[PDB]
């Protein structure tokens, strides 16, 4: 029974041809899912009840739009998605972090860093969003004048790239070095460049982006029809499962959970969507080639997420539990691409919140009392990711797990990869 | 010889790639497609594209062939929209080195639950035959029974019609290797799927179908819903245009227009849409792996058609060929050629009218139908048909002098006998 | 039928991977398809009599090599002669007749810096005897090969000449030698001395694969059954040395003091002929073919674009053989680089073209002595018919087999052009 | 070029020309052997081991000495000749030529014994001079037996049943020699520790030109097991008179490698001829190059897409490490192993890396030589109270061994694997060290 479910037939094929014969409408998806949905906060999704459902629905990412809206309309969608995000702390092993991320509104008319985004982006700092999604990047030098308006305090905060234009595609190279990750922002690309060529551009970024490591975001239209109705089109959900498939980190959703009259079924249609498309993932053909594209490294952290992913899909291992003060390690585990769930253990709320950016990372908040021994509080933080791998499904007594910790406290020294046996 | 510049267009850097996430990566907005657009377009004859002046610019944008749902209308609209399909389609054909032939297919209505055909579904199938239709799209197909009841009703005059069985329920995706075993191809009948499994699966079903067709070398349609949001709007959404090319990245050979043509309010901008992405999306097929695949699953073979048609796709990607010139009287050389998946255009040169509107549901077959009277010497008849193919091929901008061509031959007349592939120079 | 695919090692053959195809070899699994890789004797004391000459034939020579640091001019136009009678012994029956190549081994240049006047003197030698091949000694750069070149004067152009790699310049400058050059031998006994005897089977090695991926021939010579010169059967290092330069590409093997001074010179062209035929069907096609696939650059030759496609065709249908007409041999060797595991029979008017083809690997060359016909589509067609026949009688082909037949557009050389799928009748 | 420019600039350029780096690194096996340079020198040390047979040649203390300088790792006692008194002083001058070394673990060098019976001859079953010989070499403590003739898994059986209780850790490697063996083999290596492709006797038994088939697959199917293979007989016959090899020797010994052995033999070379020390310094010259020149990237693939699915602990951690092993170009694999299994592990897929095998067991350490790329370190020192530190101990004893010995250098990455818990069978670590 278990090699029927989760496209499993169909993960044995030899070829990429005889894994799309062998799909299966009937093969139900049992791992969680791993692409992130960004849900983007308006008037149909601003209250905190409506937030709780949106949560519950599978929301992992808030997006303030701040081309619209006041400061004092965008402190109180955060205020109230805390408050949403909050309300589910009391169960420690099933509490679910949601990052908030600041979408600009852009340079406009003039190709310079505008006073409305330097003005937004210090909002953002005193406020503790986690990402900015900076609109119409055209060159690294907007990613560095993005940087420096987010000033010292706002150092830990990831920027994401968003191409909108000719030249952000061309330029794409760049841009991505100095950034934290991508936005494939279709709608003014569709605008900018001629719309039967975006997907050339989306395909070639999260190429890119898969092979730099870095999170990627598909965004607009993507269920556009269910702003007014119910369900989505043939072709919104064909875009969805296309985007998993082709790569992407993130989804997201605009007006459909802004403005739109079914919020709350966007994000489950993009959560169906997304499990489906990822258990029909060619994972022989796709770890082989991130695991050939990926240079050499001396770097230990690199040298173990490459061992750990080989060794997790050897024993189909049910999680690989990471312990991690960043987020990093959990990252380079995540662009391996594992059929195994990273389970990301952190005393970083921050970090809890950022990791949602890479596909297949379930951040968990340690907030249990610290062990004497730092050797036992490894220990404790390890057994606390299985605890709640447990609960929420994740994980099965009898299930092999790969544990991935470092030699020292602080972050930066991960070096150890283990094989642990669930209870 | 051939210049630095033709090697940056048609995704040519892309395609040298050794890895198809090395392809991704060389994927270019600005390398121009240069071939001619290989996957056929389906469109929806209704309302809004009835008349013959309509259905004139629809040729143009892109149209191959016309589909008449027989789930609305009596005998006698759809008998007027056959008329003015065939007189749009005839008012190009003074200039035969350039008409372009369009296949008209009937969409049934339906079982609507019993056993066997409906009475309306013999009676719609027996004016297809009466009309002198190409194809039949058979709703609801879930066994391979549906498809013998319908071959049935194809009487005595039509078993040339091809049947295309549209899968639409979960029975039908359960049962469909004995579906398909019978029939012609398939259509991934997208709305009524949707409605009959859950609405996040339909991607799978589409997937597996698209493979299942690929590796058999059978015709699969994508339909329904690809353009929808352009039966009122100018401009379709980033999500419909990613589903147009992601069905061509798939391994459709034919994309199908509904709504969007018979009753929305721009059917020919619909029908240019299709075809812009389809261009496009062809250009970024990983040929590399796609071949290598089909060539692996393809089990050996002692059939000379089959033999011939894989040395030709292999000459052609050697020499980067402009065009295989294929001889075909049922178009089955020309189905054999397009299921290899060549970059070279297949152009299928019969005297069969019915073969040459047909060879529309596989991808990359451009039909020529050659009506000049037969010569003395059948040799000479050949080497006129080829010249046919080149001088066609030179007037639409598929070949120039310099090129090289790969022509697919028989050592004797009739069907059956393809067994020569050649290697010219055009001049 | 199921016997069919039990033979020539095809279940090893099917295999995804090299270590399954490497599980799935078969010592039960007997060869079928003719010995592809040709087998060179070195002429000497032991293999000089007509008689002896005739029996080396049938165990399967294919081409005779005259070491020209032994024996004087008189010597060798003996050797010449011998040979030549022997072969025109069989010519009586023109569907076996089985043509030998003459090669001439130069001395070489010793502490000279460019060719020796005994080498200058024996290449004129050679021409004026219509030898075919030169196996030009110590071959250190691209002048080196244009003075042999330029000894051989207007009259020797048609001559190959294969340079022998004997030492370490000739390794590091081995891309400029191979270029002007028609093939390369590696010559292990000098290597061996030059370079530590540790390194020569990378140096052989990499001088298969280059060649391969050239499309132009390579020879693997010197001490591969040294042990036979005395002894009535080889070593266990010997057996596994002839069968992996047969695994690594060598397109031929060469014997030595085996055939021209030891006592089983008949017997080691024997063991040498049976090991490369099961070397041969353990060859792994699926992969070697899709490496010189994608190794191979494009191409606008039509005669390079139909090789290809032949064979292609070929493994599709498992075709018995790819018969093609050629000249210059030329059409013979684009289908020979991409290693088809069918049998390339080429008819060939030129008598020279027949003795040279055998330089390349799975070529068998049929001499066609017919004058043309008038209808040349007869002449074509009778030349086709004459490979069947051949094949036929010597085991080949038979009834229903599937067999490819590569032609040309008009007469002469350069034309290649069409492909053909035959049905043997 | 990207996949490698970060760590061609830190290593430098002339580390990427070295160990046949260049053709290490090609995308197809084509491309391999066009790339195969004899100016790339061997940097590893020699993986391969080398199976020396003794006998009037090299029967000397300071023969032996020579030989085990050369590189010689088992000494092979071939029952057909010599009575059990000149078998029993062979021994005892090896042990003598072998502890002459044992002052420090810089010079100290393991060495097998193994004992090569004389066969069944006309008889189905175990003869009783098989019997004999093998409760002989249980009684002088011999680490391997090569069973001569094996035709069927009772056989292998019958070979374990007559070294009784007491030698149960001895291990059989099963000589295949005839056709029934080659036909049978699939149900004697599963009973066996591992296989001998003996050449001289199969060589008569089948067409001597069908023998390159039976070699190629018994090593196929043993790298495919896991498990230990032999090639053997005439590897370097010429050398019984002559002081260097012919070029078809010298292919042979390269190609054996290449084919995947993982021991290496010389029987006449150094029992009865003139050049015994010069011999296994050929087949040591001969495996390094060999070695430097395997194609790790299609190997590894293969290897790993080939091995079933794992919920062995030891098995998943040793598929783990040589993946991580292979990312940073690592210099060595050090493994803590009781009976030789968890460094057998790492060694079935093929690291370019050394394993470097630390254990308490003097046997573990001699046997561990069947594995090809495992290097046995004996550790001495007394247990630690707290068994915590006890490990860490004999890691950094493979760490100062590796340095002083050349594996290892400042600056250096190695995989370090251990288990979480003492005694055999609880592997389950991988670590990433920083050599300092
Ligand atoms: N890095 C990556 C590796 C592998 C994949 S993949 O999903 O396995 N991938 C699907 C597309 N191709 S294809 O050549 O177009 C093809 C399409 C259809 C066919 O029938 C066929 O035979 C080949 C095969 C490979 C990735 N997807 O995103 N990133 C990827
Ligand atoms: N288990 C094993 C796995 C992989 C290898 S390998 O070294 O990578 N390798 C061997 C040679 N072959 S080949 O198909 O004969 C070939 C030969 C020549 C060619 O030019 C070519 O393109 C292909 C390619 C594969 C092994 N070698 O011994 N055991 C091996
Ligand atoms: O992914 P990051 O940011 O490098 O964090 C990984 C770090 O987490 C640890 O596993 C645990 O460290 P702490 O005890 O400081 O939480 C370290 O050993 C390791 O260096
Ligand atoms: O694709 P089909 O239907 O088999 O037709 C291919 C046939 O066309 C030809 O090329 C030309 O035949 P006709 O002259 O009868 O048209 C035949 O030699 C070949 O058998
Ligand atoms: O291999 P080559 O030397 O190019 O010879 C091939 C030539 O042989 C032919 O098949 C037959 O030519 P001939 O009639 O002159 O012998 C030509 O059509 C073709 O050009
Ligand atoms: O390779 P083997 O025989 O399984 O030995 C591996 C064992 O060695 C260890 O690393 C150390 O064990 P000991 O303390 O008993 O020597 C164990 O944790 C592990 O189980
Ligand atoms: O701003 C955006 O998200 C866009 O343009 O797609
Ligand atoms: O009938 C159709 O085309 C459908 O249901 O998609
Ligand atoms: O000359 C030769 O043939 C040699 O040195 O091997
Ligand atoms: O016994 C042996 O070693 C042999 O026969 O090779
Ligand atoms: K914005
Ligand atoms: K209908
Ligand atoms: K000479
Ligand atoms: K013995
Ligand atoms: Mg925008
Ligand atoms: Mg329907
Ligand atoms: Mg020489
Ligand atoms: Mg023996």
């Amino acid at each position: 029974a278990f090699f029927q479910q989760q496209q499993l037939p169909a993960a044995m094929a030899d070829t990429f041809l005889e894994h799309l014969c062998l799909l299966d409408i009937d093969s139900e998806p049992v791992a969680a899912r791993s692409t992130s949905i960004i849900a983007t906060i308006g008037p149909a999704s601003r209250s905190v009840e409506r937030l709780k459902e949106m949560i519950k629905a599978g929301m992992n990412i808030a997006r303030l739009n701040f081309s619209h809206g006041s400061h004092e309309y965008h402190a109180e969608s955060i205020a109230n998605v805390r408050e949403a995000v909050e309300s589910f702390a009391g169960s420690p092993l099933s509490y679910r972090p949601v990052a908030i991320a600041l979408d600009t509104k852009g340079p406009g008319s003039g190709p310079g860093l505008s006073e409305q985004d330097v003005r937004d982006l210090r909002f953002g700092v005193e406020h503790g969003v986690d990402i900015v999604f900076a609109s119409f990047v055209r060159k690294a030098s907007d990613v560095a004048a993005v940087r420096a308006a987010l000033g010292p305090e706002g150092h830990g905060i990831k920027i994401i790239s968003k191409i909108e234009n000719h030249e952000g595609v061309k330029r794409f190279d760049e841009i991505l070095e100095v950034s934290d990750g991508i936005m494939v922002a279709r709608g003014d690309l569709g605008i900018e460049i001629p719309a039967e060529k975006v997907f050339l551009a989306q395909k070639m970024m999260i190429g890119r982006c898969n092979l730099a490591g870095k999170p990627v975001v598909c965004a607009t239209q993507m269920l556009e029809s269910m702003i007014t109705k119910p369900r989505p089109t043939r072709a919104e959900t064909s875009d969805v499962a296309n985007a998993v498939l082709d790569g992407a980190d993130c989804i997201m959703l605009s007006g459909e959970t802004a403005k739109g009259n079914f919020p709350v079924e966007a994000v489950k249609m993009q959560h169906a969507i997304a499990r489906e498309a990822e258990a029909a993932v060619y994972h022989r053909q796709l770890f082989e080639e991130l695991r050939r594209a990926a240079p050499l490294s001396r770097d230990p952290t690199e040298v173990t997420a490459i061992g750990a992913v080989e060794a997790a899909f050897k024993c189909c291992a049910a999680a690989i539990i990471v312990l991690t003060t960043t987020g990093r390690s959990a990252q380079l585990l995540s662009r391996y691409r594992p059929r195994a769930a990273v389970i990301a253990v952190t005393r970083s709320a921050q970090a809890a919140r950022q990791v949602h950016l890479c596909r297949g990372v379930f951040p968990l908040l340690y907030r249990e009392p610290p062990e004497a021994i730092w050797a036992d509080d490894v220990d404790r933080r390890v057994q606390f990711g299985i605890e709640s791998g447990k609960l929420r499904g994740f994980l099965r007594v009898g299930d092999l797990v790969i544990v991935v910790t470092g030699w020292r406290p602080g972050s930066g020294y991960t070096n150890i990869m283990r094989v642990l046996s669930i209870s």
